[PDB]
RNA sequence: CUUUUCCG
């Protein structure tokens, strides 16, 4: 019923629905601040899953952005959403701007002294179906 | 693969 749910049912979504429910989330996490909004947890999980079936480039973005906003304040939750949609979502369809941005943000992740998304981006190679990886990514995985 | 079930 939740429409972090409902929205994910084979024929549960609409422009509507999303919309309205979209405008709640990104409310509560203004009003209670980053890292304090049960919803904006739903809506980062409602993400990861719902792009790896149906790719919205501009959904994928706000995705994206908000999940880094909240990383660099010290609540991983959204970038680990990322992450899970990365890793399971371009096994399921590839897309190279996105895998791009997977390596971008693994290496960043890494840098930062993080192991969640290096984990992530090693479980694809071992589970994705000839691409061209980035050689500093390359060294960061012999460790690994 | 940490984040649901009606506070309108």
């Amino acid at each position: 019923q939740h429409p972090s749910h409902e929205l994910l049912k084979e024929n549960g979504f609409t422009q509507h629905v999303y919309h309205k429910y979209r405008r709640r989330c990104l409310n509560e996490r203004k009003r209670l601040g980053i890292g304090q909004s049960q919803e904006m947890n739903t809506l980062f999980r409602f993400w990861s899953f719902f792009l790896r079936d149906h790719f919205n480039k501009k959904m994928y973005e706000e995705f994206k952005q908000l999940a880094l906003e909240d990383a660099k304040e010290g609540y991983r939750y959204g970038l680990e959403c990322l992450f899970r949609y990365y890793s399971y979502g371009l096994e399921k369809k590839f897309r190279l701007d996105i895998f791009k941005d997977f390596q971008e943000e693994t290496v960043k992740d890494y840098e930062a002294g993080q192991l969640y998304g290096l984990e992530k981006f090693w479980a694809f190679l071992k589970y994705s179906k000839n691409l061209d990886i980035d050689p500093k990514l390359q060294e960061y995985l012999g460790k690994f």
